[PDB]
């Protein structure tokens, strides 16, 4: 039947889609969420055989154990295990597109369980075996007995093995099928694995037992009164004195139960249902659950006799909020919220898409810890721990569809296609059946990138009748169709228009007043953070502030799905696209994240967390204005310090508790600070501290920070006069400076700084010289391939231009005695294919004291590519253990992303002035710094810098960091000007116009002397 | 969905036609128990679409109904949008689940009375001219069924005739029905006669009501 | 399988629905609607045989006539023929209320037909037989290989026999 290549049949035999059950017998069980007897684990270690395709599977299989197969653990993707290499594309399908058909080559793994059942189990009751996660299709048999058949890889598949098992040992077969039909519906951009990853399970229910139940919470229009409806379906007998009761908690408080006997009210002509029964409890004054606070109950539903014998049990966390949009704004219990999301693929280095209690944690931690309240499931359901640990620690989600069918041309061939509406059907209802009673889920998605088709609005309309409870969103054909309650765009920017042919993306400012435009809109997704990135994302949240109808977004994404590969020497690194073998691949688009895969954050994240914050601050004289964000608590568990500081030194400090209800302000007047005798300028940092550790943070977390510029003492002291005068010495060759024991050479036919001396040491291996170039980040980059070039990325531009292939020409190098100092005035011209790209005019002014003052002026064609750089660099002979600086830091900072840096006195080890991009790149620049000490040596002036041990010529020809290799002493880049770096998207120019290097001409000045 | 000739033949000598699907769910209990069910949405999604596709050009079509008779699920909402989408020159209609539910754009109850109130649970039946005006109501009123014809009756057409006149909303019903369903049998002579539920030894059957 | 116990399979390899065609390889037999040589009518005297139940069907009807069959005229119900009795109920279904099931003695109709293709539509184009109304499932074999799976007893259901005619009798 090949049913793997029928969208008519998505499954054989599967049971219906539920809540979570445990079956529990006891009720106590049930209220503390404590194991059940009644739910089996089948994790563990399975049989494993890897097939080329299901007609290599030999019929032995069936009935007994291959003795080829290895013994592997389960849940587990078999490409992680090495059967197969893991495939990463991202639009194109992995697969010819000719649906429904798949190749004859089909991926065919061929899992076996020999377990064992307690008569007990088999004696009465149903027996059900579910597979959480089978990627993406498979049949099983049970003691060579065929049971069924299932698709959609990331919902739980359950049959009913009653009639199959035998008290003793029993023995599992599921043939597992790569491909199948419904990948045509899972195209999304990720690794692209197979395999049984997600949990397995036996579950024991009663005969008579509890099918399905939906709980629902209704308020009075202050909140302060609410009902819980509760509708309970059961299966078997109907007999007059079953009972339910459902009972809701406080922790050991009981706050409200009802029972009643089954029988639902008349509902059309022919009656009721008699199988079902709708319990409504009253709750006054309840605790409502947001992210702020998640505040939950616990539900038990009971089935059991008249007499009160309890037949089984099944429970669930409430959280009691409502969700809903009003006037274009979208509430949470009245309060029109602010997205401070994030997109969440479930992605591990080591286990590939399984996962794990730990690592969920994990990020939720992090993701709280960096003022995140949202995340969204892109792009499919997740493991249902996940929004066990949603509801408990306070997470807003969005639980999409595993829908998405990008690689189809058009988008939407297949979504407009009612052959593909039953397919496309259950993969919406049964993820709404499973997670419809999760607190933290306040938002449906029909999946993502799929165009726009017939078949979503029927799924959109489909939803808004069976829950009501929740706004239903999809970003497809153009982010605003009739399938969706929110304009949800992905990588709208904020005041540039996007005027793409039918499917605009329009600056989100101008898209909310559209003619007869009025939803809320929230971005899908947005600030592309693929390497060096999140440039702009400031610009984001102003916006975000300022306007109520946007109401924020999901930043793509979390974590980089770079995955761990081993050299020969055994030592680990990480691996993207196409270092598999797998081809056609996409390379490095697979890594977006704000941390790599071993959740260690990139610079970007605490600009995220900075702009993300939920307190806000103004400056007026003496007094500190704090403005809370939050919509329901109090700050009751933060407290405000201070601290003034002229250029790093500390002056003064204090602290005050922060007390602001929410949306409130406080008013925080600071004491008279002594104005300092010293020149300099006086700097206000402000840090609000949590005092008491909470369920997702330390005692002592800081959650907001700013800073202020104050006084500013301009230095009008004239610098001790010096008793020594510099000799200069001439050569055909050079120009040579000698003071004391200092000496500085000039090459005459370069007209550069080639060497330093300090007691006759050398300082540099590689002659000081202006660089204009990058090596390209991501953004800079694009799409533009080898192969397949795009003309307008930044690269290509800089490439076509000749930036990296020109080469200084001199034009002038002089030397002039001065009273007190040696002057070396230098003029050099690029130039390429007879085009002046750039001109550099500088003044080398060595005095008495030993300092050196460089004075830079340079022109650069209006009409060639504004340059990444405009500033100095070489190649220092020593190699220091710490760098100390005075100006934005501790972090990694950009011109249009330095918002979270602060302006102080910083000292890191060198390593940490590295940024470990997995793809290699441009890294580590510190801006707005005045001063940097690196050895013996220190820079004085305005600038930006970076210093490692990697040339940027080695980072622009190595594709992986762990190929990287120590050059000799040390790199030292210093700018007087750099370029953005962009992030609104990472496949066209996003560098906004105010970060581009346009002015034509430039300067920019340095002293350079001996700490 | 008729035999394809019936809407040729409406087209060309001019008949208002509603084309509906083949779905009807009777007796379910309660009436909606599959059209509800998600499990059922694939099967009842292919008897609408493929009448859709199939009589979308023929001008004797006016309207499309979701069916008959099947209570009203989700199923029958998610299905009316789908035909809002693909089709927006015709309007849609359902009746069951109470005559005007989200998944109808015109109140068409069947044997609602003139003047006289029906008020069951649910799903009552209220008078005509009442219903239009209920409050938040705008919709047009025509009766997918109305004056069973079984037998002798018809008593009291013109009082629905009447109201329909005078009332704009109230546009006319659809009278139940054509023709009797009576088959012919013949007797031990050879002679035909009509017969009807229960003269085949069919059974359990609702002997004259086919007629 | 039992295709027709489960509401999951509602047609196997059955082709997409569509507005009426008649492949008219001339614009003014079109634009007139005119008969089409490319649309023929299959109408007339077939070949029928009534069973209980599909597990009373013989394997040999695949591959030839039932000499038990009779010649009988389609379109019709065979309910009009005699084999068994039409039933009529308003509400109450004529089977047991237990979905997806239908009643072990399912009233099986065997109909069958021996044709003839013209030469050229073996050659070149696609050839594909439409089932305008069948009450209310079936299964489809066309030179005793199986082609497909039908169910709606109200609208066409159509299959490609392209890969299945031979030159003369089919
Ligand atoms: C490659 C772009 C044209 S499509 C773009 O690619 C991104 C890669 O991270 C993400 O998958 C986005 O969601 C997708 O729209
Ligand atoms: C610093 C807070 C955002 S943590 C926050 O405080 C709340 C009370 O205000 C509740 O205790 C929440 O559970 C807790 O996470
Ligand atoms: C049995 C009735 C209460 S239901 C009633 O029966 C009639 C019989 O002609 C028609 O079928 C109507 O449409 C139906 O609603
Ligand atoms: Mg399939
Ligand atoms: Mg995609
Ligand atoms: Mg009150
Ligand atoms: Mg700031
Ligand atoms: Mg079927
Ligand atoms: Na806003
Ligand atoms: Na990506
Ligand atoms: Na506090
Ligand atoms: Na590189
Ligand atoms: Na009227
Ligand atoms: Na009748």
């Amino acid at each position: 039947r090949r049913d793997w290549e029928n969208p008519g049949v998505t499954q054989l035999n599967r049971l219906a889609a539920h809540p979570p059950f445990a079956s529990w017998r006891n009720s106590e069980e049930a209220r503390t969420d404590r194991p059940s007897q009644q739910l089996r684990s089948l994790n563990g270690e399975w049989r494993f055989a890897w097939f080329p395709a299901p007609e290599a599977v030999p019929e032995s299989w069936l009935e007994c154990d291959l003795p080829e197969a290895d013994t592997v653990v389960v849940p587990s993707n078999w490409q992680m295990h090495g059967y197969d290499a893991p495939i990463y594309t991202n639009v194109t399908y992995p697969i010819t597109v000719n649906p429904p058909f798949v190749p004859t080559e089909n991926p065919t793994g061929c899992y076996s369980l020999t377990f064992n059942v307690d008569e007990s189990w088999l004696q009465e009751g149903q027996t059900r075996i579910i597979f959480d996660g089978v990627n993406s299709a498979f049949h099983l048999w049970c003691n060579g007995r065929w049971v069924g058949y299932g698709q959609d890889s990331r919902l739980p598949s359950e049959f009913d093995l009653s009639a199959f098992l035998r008290a003793g040992e029993n023995r599992l077969a599921v043939m597992v099928l790569r491909w199948s039909d419904g990948s045509y519906l899972e195209d999304q951009d990720m690794w692209r694995m197979s395999g049984i990853f997600r949990d397995v399970s036996l579950l024991h229910k009663p005969t008579t037992q509890i099918s399905d139940f939906h709980v629902a919470t209704r308020f009075n229009d202050d909140f302060s009164r609410a009902v819980l409806e509760a509708e309970v379906q059961m299966c078997g007998e109907l007999r007059d004195y079953l009972r339910v009761t459902v009972s809701l908690w406080q922790g050991e408080t009981q706050v409200a139960s009802g029972t009643a006997p089954f029988g639902g009210e008349i509902i059309d002509e022919r009656g009721g249902y008699a199988d079902r029964v709708t319990l409504r409890l009253n709750v006054e004054n309840p605790k409502l659950w947001s992210a702020e606070i998640p505040n939950l109950y616990r539900a038990v539903v009971e089935l059991h006799t008249a007499d009160g014998t309890l037949i089984e049990a099944e429970a669930c966390d409430v959280g009691f909020r409502e969700v809903r949009i009003e006037n274009g704004l979208l509430l949470l219990n009245g309060k029109p919220l602010l997205i401070r999301g994030v997109n969440r693929h479930e992605h591990h280095p080591l286990h590939g898409q399984v996962m794990d209690e730990q690592t969920m944690v994990q990020d939720i931690l992090l993701m709280k810890q960096n003022n995140f309240n949202a995340v969204r499931c892109s792009h499919y359901p997740n493991h249902p721990l996940w929004y066990t640990l949603c509801d408990r620690y306070g997470l807003y989600v969005v639980d999409e569809a595993n829908i998405e069918t990008h690689g189809m041309v058009p988008m939407n061939r297949l979504t407009d296609d009612p052959r593909w509406l039953p397919a496309m059907s259950e993969r919406v209802t049964r993820m709404v059946q499973r997670d419809r009673n999760h607190p933290s889920v306040i938002i449906w998605s029909l999946g993502n990138e799929s165009g726009h088709g017939a078949n979503h609005d029927a799924l959109y309309r489909w939803i808004k009748s069976v829950d009501p409870s929740r706004p239903v969103q999809y970003e497809g054909g153009g982010a605003d169709t009739t399938a969706t309650d929110i304009i949800c765009p992905m990588y709208a920017r904020v005041d540039e228009d996007q005027p793409f042919p039918a499917v605009p993306k329009w600056s989100i400012k101008k898209w909310l007043s559209l003619p007869g435009e009025t939803r809320p809109l929230i971005l899908c997704e947005y600030a592309h953070a693929m390497g060096n990135s999140l440039g702009g994302f400031a610009k984001y949240w102003q916006a975000f502030r300022q306007y109520p109808r946007l109401q924020g977004g999901f930043v793509w994404d979390w974590v980089d799905q770079s995955l761990i590969k081993y050299d020969e020497n055994g030592n680990p690194w990480s691996a993207y696209g196409g270092d598999f073998g797998d081809t056609p691949n996409d390379a490095q688009f697979c890594m977006n994240g704000l941390v790599f895969a071993d959740r260690t954050p990139h610079p970007a994240l605490t600009e995220a967390k900075h702009q993300q914050q939920f307190f806000q601050f103004r400056l007026s004289g003496q007094t500190i204005e704090v403005t809370s964000e939050y919509l329901f608590r109090h700050s009751d568990n933060e407290l405000l310090h201070w601290m003034v500081a002229l250029d790093g030194k500390p002056l003064a400090s204090g602290e005050v508790p922060l007390d602001v209800a929410p949306q409130g302000k406080q008013l925080i007047e600071l004491p008279e600070l002594p104005q300092p005798e010293s020149a300099g300028q006086l700097w206000l940092t402000v840090r609000v501290v949590q005092p008491n550790a909470t369920a997702w943070s330390e005692a002592g977390h800081i959650s907001a920070w700013q800073q202020w510029r104050l006084a500013e003492n301009l230095s009008v002291t004239l610098p001790a006069a010096s008793h020594a005068i510099p000799h200069l010495t001439t050569s055909e060759m050079d120009f040579c400076i000698e003071l004391g024991n200092k000496r500085w050479q000039f090459n005459r036919q370069s007209g550069f700084l080639s060497q330093m001396w300090i007691g006759d040491k050398k300082q540099l291996l590689t002659p000081l010289r202006d660089q204009f170039t990058r090596a390209p980040l991501d953004n800079d980059i694009g799409v533009s391939e080898a192969t397949r070039i795009d003309p307008n990325a930044w690269v290509e531009r800089w490439k076509a231009a000749g930036h990296y292939q020109a080469e200084a020409a001199l034009l002038q190098c002089t030397a002039d005695t001065l009273a007190d100092a040696v002057l070396i005035t230098t003029a050099h011209a690029w130039q390429h294919q007879g085009k002046t790209l750039f001109i550099s005019r500088k003044t080398y002014r060595i005095d008495g004291s030993g300092q050196m003052a460089i004075t830079v002026d340079v022109e650069v064609a209006s009409d060639t590519p504004h340059p990444a750089r405009i500033g100095l660099n070489c190649q220092l002979a020593q190699v220091a253990e710490r760098v100390n600086w005075l100006g934005l830091g501790p972090q990694e900072n950009y011109p249009d992303r330095l918002t979270a840096a602060c302006f102080d006195r910083w000292d890191l080890p060198l390593s940490d002035m590295y940024t470990p991009y997995v793809f290699p790149s441009e890294n580590g620049l510190r801006c707005g710094t005045r001063e940097l000490n690196y050895g013996p040596h220190q820079w004085r002036g305005d600038f930006q810098f970076n210093i490692s041990r990697y040339s940027q010529q080695q980072l622009m020809e190595t594709s992986h960091r762990h190929l990287l290799h120590a050059e000799e002493g040390t790199w030292l880049n210093i700018d007087g000007f750099h370029m953005g770096i962009g992030g609104d998207d990472s496949w066209s120019p996003s560098v906004s116009a105010e970060f581009q290097l346009s002015a034509g001409r430039y300067h920019y000045q340095l002293v350079w002397c001996q700490k």
